[PDB]
């Protein structure tokens, strides 16, 4: 039995009425021979790739065929709050909502997913995610690999776990509210360890970490380099050669990799230094997909220069906004203890010696109900407040750079922090200047026991009724309060 081929999402463009139709629905998938209920856009699992063009408007008709409410957020796309599809963007079960997207940002790979209040983790875990391919005038002149599904492929990497009966085994509980929902099965565009046949020359991979909570670190099995050409918000100024590529939850990178005749190799993910994430099989490099070379010449180029990145402006005089992330200490400690009890020392493999200590310290954490004050559902916070959909925390300026300072000092958990309505520039990532491939346009920044600072500008309105979100993209943290709303 050979490896299945890598599924290729349909690249979906507008009709004559300038409409794209997305249906959200429940179906079935098979994983290792067992059927599971799964959810998808225009299918059973995952979704299509919606193709957009800078300066053109399209209308998307969104049909919710689930039996529960949902929303549809365009992660990475700079659009008004009204069409942003945050938690206020409710689509009733059996109903339809239409949005018009007036695309005005550079070429990039973005994505889309649910943003249902308190339930985003579950709805993503059930299968909802799709892709957005934005093109502009500039990018096509570069003559990059561009044959969709051949030498230009999306690679959506996600973990899941399943119960004995085959169903997706998702829970938002005290453990997952602390450390995230993660599993033992890695999916690549919904398939387990697929192969992709690619022509000789350059192969472009549009990588998305679509995991709820698991950070990833891409590399190749034979140590051939990856050439990073794009981050969340578009092209870098020039390619950046790397041996390994860390990718946080919700982040995208586009890379070129060389394909040579007769030498198959795997894309792999390397063990990460994140609590819970190095349990077998993830204690060792884990294959993501095999690349099978085809002896046909691939036409794409790796240009010396890709785009022009503007200089960072002067910081003096810019509004500063503080966003202090926090976790309830008691519930954080409880969740961590549950993780250690379940998996043992391995749940801290690869962490620092200071943190590591899982020594004599398994004291009795109580199991009685002490009321809503101690409910994990609102344990995670920004500026001392669990997300309140009725109360945006502030109004940001429109068309002005601001400096946002996001702190995770006070706990050791990983918080990939995401801000709607913008592509920003990272000034400091967790207390260090950003790596070259992370110095361009980003919509996510790492916050882990330290402080990050980003330079952000909002070009579109967001009223109180359809506010922008800023949140941790570890989805179980978001769902248990680590989110705020803001207006523009
Ligand atoms: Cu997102
Ligand atoms: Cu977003
Ligand atoms: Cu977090
Ligand atoms: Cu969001
Ligand atoms: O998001």
């Amino acid at each position: 039995a050979e490896r299945p081929t890598l599924p290729i999402p349909d690249l979906l463009t507008t009709d004559a009425r300038n409409r794209i139709q997305l249906t959200i629905g429940a179906g079935q998938s098979t994983f290792g021979g067992k059927t599971a209920t799964t959810w998808g856009y225009n299918g059973n699992l995952l979704g299509p790739a919606v193709k957009l063009q800078r300066g053109k408007a399209v209308t998307v008709d969104i049909y919710n065929q689930l039996t529960e409410e949902t929303t549809l957020h365009w992660h990475g796309l700079e659009v008004p709050g009204e069409v942003d599809g945050g938690p206020q963007g409710i689509i009733p079960p059996g109903g339809k909502r239409s949005v018009t997207l007036n695309v005005d940002q550079p070429a990039a790979t973005c994505w889309f997913h649910p943003h249902q209040h308190g339930k985003t983790g579950r709805q993503v875990a059930m299968g909802l995610a799709g892709l957005v391919v934005i093109e502009d005038d500039e990018i096509l002149k570069l003559m990059l690999p561009k044959q969709w599904g051949i030498d230009d492929v999306p690679v959506i990497v996600q973990d899941k776990k399943f119960s004995a009966d085959g169903q997706i085994d998702y829970q938002l509980d005290v453990m997952t509210a602390a450390v995230g929902w993660f599993g033992d099965t890695l999916l690549t565009n919904g398939a387990i360890y697929p192969q992709h046949a690619a022509p000789r020359g350059w192969l472009r991979l549009r990588l998305l970490n679509g995991c709820n909570a698991r950070s990833l670190n891409f590399a190749t099995s034979d140590n051939r380099p990856l050439y990073v050409i794009a981050s969340d918000g578009g092209l870098l100024p020039e390619p950046v050669k790397v041996s390994e590529l860390p990718v946080l939850m919700g982040e995208r990178f586009e890379v070129l990799v060389e394909v040579n005749d007769n030498k198959p190799f795997d894309l792999v993910t390397l063990p990460v230094s994140q609590m819970g994430m190095a349990i077998a099989p993830f204690d060792k490099p884990h294959p993501v997909m095999r690349i099978q070379p085809i002896a046909i010449s691939a036409s794409g180029a790796l240009p010396d220069t890709l785009s022009s990145l503007p200089a960072l402006p002067s910081l003096e005089g810019l509004t500063v906004r503080k966003l202090q992330l926090s976790m309830d200490p008691m519930l954080d400690m409880m969740g961590m203890q549950m993780l250690m009890e379940k998996y043992g020392d391995q749940a801290m493999a690869g962490m620092d010696h200071s943190q590591m200590m899982g020594h004599m310290g398994h004291g009795n954490m109580n199991h009685m109900n002490h009321g809503g004050k101690f409910d994990f559902h609102h344990a995670n916070k920004i500026n001392g407040q669990a997300f309140d959909m009725n109360k945006p925390m502030f109004a940001a300026a429109k068309g002005q750079y601001e400096r946002w300072v996001i702190s995770g000092v006070g706990d050791m958990m990983l918080h990939p922090f995401h801000i709607h309505g913008t592509q920003f520039r990272i000034l400091s990532e967790n207390g260090k200047p950003p790596a070259a491939h992370r110095a361009g346009w980003k919509d996510t920044v790492k916050v882990e026991g330290n402080v990050s600072e980003v330079l952000v500008k909002f070009n579109h309105d967001a009223p109180k009724e359809h506010a922008y979100m800023a949140h941790c993209h570890l989805l179980e943290h978001e769902d248990t309060g680590m989110m705020l709303g803001f207006t523009v």
